[PDB]
Formats: structure tokens, sequence, C-alpha cells
């Protein structure tokens, strides 16, 4: 129950042994007989082994063993500072927390608290860097994006966590300025394109949901021909093969090929009478038509002159509707 100094120094499961008020009070004297390095190490391990769900409980435990004679020099000081480090880091992943970037910007991350307990900070961050970076990329506004990052680089310099936060911020920035923009092919043709950053933070692409039709249309319109296979391979790289984005992008490329081969060829009627023709598909990607048919309506109309009146009228009706679906 009451161990010697070295025995407390050598506990292999410190949270199971000292993780309540009773055990903390029983061992107060021998815990206070510890050197400051040994006390730091023991408090760090004690706080590491404490599961997240018990943290709050553990908090009250630390408060139960608090004494008036507990100044910033006893073991209670080390244990409370360690709990503070772990609580403030883990609250970044708290679902009830709406703005973790606020906590990071409000300088709630003390320099010396995370400087003395930097090993503990890195150990708490271990195996949680991707999750926290994803959360920060999801909730941080763009204006503060580079400030948040800077803080992380000052407190955790040359760490895996800061690198992951940079990566997630880059992926978010490029999904907003490039993928959802007028030139979504530049998202893929950028020199900074990193497939592993896209895969590690794939949840960030959830923002394009129910927008894959527009993105696919703009891709089919603006992507250079030599980049099409590359775009498709990258999408299949960080998206599911049955995801909306892949299906729609490949079908939009196919529709552009159909327009260029059959509609702008010698027998445009084959474009409309083929089993591959779909008014729904032409409408879904209507943005393709004004550009690719610019200054070609008369040649096609001449190549359709010998058709029946019903067929010619139907084709012209469909083209005017498709053009009306464009400019929208």
């Amino acid at each position: 129950a009451t161990f010697t100094c070295d025995e407390l120094k050598g506990l292999e499961h410190p949270y199971e042994v000292l993780g309540n008020g009773d055990a903390l009070a029983e061992n107060r004297e021998e815990l206070n007989k510890l050197t400051n390095d040994a006390a730091l190490v023991l408090a760090s391990r004690l706080v590491l082994e404490c599961p997240v769900n018990e943290l709050k409980d553990f908090a009250h435990a630390i408060e139960a063993a608090r004494m008036p004679q507990d100044d910033s020099d006893t073991f209670h000081s080390f244990l409370f500072q360690a709990y503070q480090v772990k609580k403030r880091i883990i609250s970044l992943l708290d679902p009830r927390n709406i703005n973790p970037h606020s906590m990071i910007l409000e300088k709630e991350f003390d320099g010396e608290l995370f400087n003395n307990f930097n090993k503990l900070a890195i150990d708490v961050l271990t195996n949680n860097e991707v999750a926290i970076a994803l959360r920060l990329a999801e909730t941080t506004p763009a204006q503060d994006r580079s400030r948040v990052s800077q803080n992380i680089n000052n407190i955790f310099p040359q760490s895996l966590f800061a690198a992951k936060v940079g990566h997630a911020f880059a992926v978010r920035r490029d999904i907003e300025r490039l993928l959802l923009g007028d030139r979504p092919d530049q998202f893929f043709s950028s020199r900074e394109f990193k497939i592993d950053s896209c895969i590690e933070f794939a949840s960030l692409f959830n923002v394009i949901n129910d927008k894959e039709s527009s993105i696919a249309g703009k891709l089919a319109l603006r992507t250079p021909a030599e980049n099409r296979t590359d775009v498709v391979m990258k999408i299949k790289g960080f998206c599911a093969e049955d995801s909306e984005l892949a299906i729609k992008v490949q079908s939009a490329f196919a529709l552009r090929r159909d327009i260029e081969r059959n509609l702008l060829g010698d027998n445009p009627e084959q474009f409309f009478s083929s089993r591959d023709f779909s008014v729904d598909l032409c409408l879904e990607f209507a943005i393709l038509f004004p550009e690719l048919l610019k200054g070609h309506e008369q040649a096609i109309g001449e190549k359709l002159a010998k058709l029946d009146a019903k067929v010619r009228s139907d084709i012209s009706r469909k083209l005017e509707m498709i053009n009306g679906a464009a400019h929208e």
C-alpha cells in the first residue's frame, strides 16, 4: 500500500496503483521524497496510462489529495501540470469542442508548460497526429490557417505533429481553391501534389459531396488531354473506385470523347441515334457543349439536312435544351 521511494519510481503500471485519491494520499511523503527528474517521469507515465474516459474522474482524484502545504515543488505540482498537458491536448479531439483552433490561438498552450513536459506532449500526440491535424483542418478558418500552424511550429518544433498539420492544411487549401474552382485540373497538376497527404486526410474530400457533377464537368472541359489518365489514376488513388467522383469524372471524359468523335465527325446523327446517347448525361455535363460546339452549328446542321422533319426538329430541340442547361 505504502511503497518506498524507489518502488514508486519503479512501478510498471503507475495509473493502476496510484490512480485515485486514497493511493495518492497514502504515498504523499515518499512521493515527495522523489527527485524532480524522477517526479517528472513518474507523473508523465501516470498521466499517459490514464484512459481518456477516466481523465475527468482522475482530475477529481488529484484534487482530493491536494493539501495546503502543496506548493509548486511537491509531486502534486508535477502531477497537476501533467494532467493539464494531456487534458489540453486531448480536448482538441473532444467532439463537444467546436473550435480547437481557438484554444490553440488564444495561447492556451503555455510555452513553459509544454517546454518542461515536451516529452509528455509528444507521447500524448503519438498515434493521434493525423486525427488532430484533420480536426484542425476541418475547423480552422482560412485567415487563421497560417497562424495556427505557426504556433504549432513554435511549441512542437520539427515534430511529426507539426508536419501532419501542415499537410492537412495544404490539402484543405487546395481542395477549396483548386478542386472546387474553375480549374480543378490544377489540383492534380500542381507541383505540391502529394498522394499520401490526400490519402491520409481523405475525410477532407467529404466537402465535395453532391458537387461531383460540377467538378467532373469542369475537369472534362479544362483538363489537358495528356493529364486525363493522371487525374483518373490519382482519383482512384485517394477515392473509392465506386465513389461518385470517379464514376462521374470518367463518364464526363467519355462524353467529351463522344462529342468530339461522333458529334463533330462526319455523321452527327450517329451521336443522337446511338445506344450511348442520354439526354440526362448531356444535361449533367452541359458545360461541355458551348465551347466544343462553338462555331460548328452550321456544319452539323448541313450534315443533318437530309433527315426527316421530325428527326431534325427533335435534334434541334435537344441541343437548345442542353445549351439552356449550360449558363447555369
